[PDB]
């Protein structure tokens, strides 16, 4: 009898678990793009300019 | 984290000291035309003249 529901909810934890792990790699998939931008954006920034002559 | 901003201000300091260079190396340059014509013009008012016969 106890046999049966152990596998039940052993499936629920994994789906929990998967579900959360989609959070963490989709969110650091989101940040690596504006990560990236933000630092080129800034070098050319402060790199780059015209001179009176 | 550190590393990224240290490479950034360093650029700064670069072009700050070459805007500063600038000034030096052009006002060299103004005022060596007038230091030359002073001394030419002023000798050249001392030495010549006419004289009556």
């Amino acid at each position: 009898a106890i046999g049966i529901g152990t596998l039940i909810i052993f499936i629920a934890m994994v789906l929990v678990a998967a579900v959360a792990a989609a959070v963490l790699i989709n969110t650091s998939g989101f940040l690596q793009q504006k990560a990236m931008a933000t630092g080129k954006e800034s070098t050319e920034q402060v790199a780059s300019g015209l001179l009176c002559s």
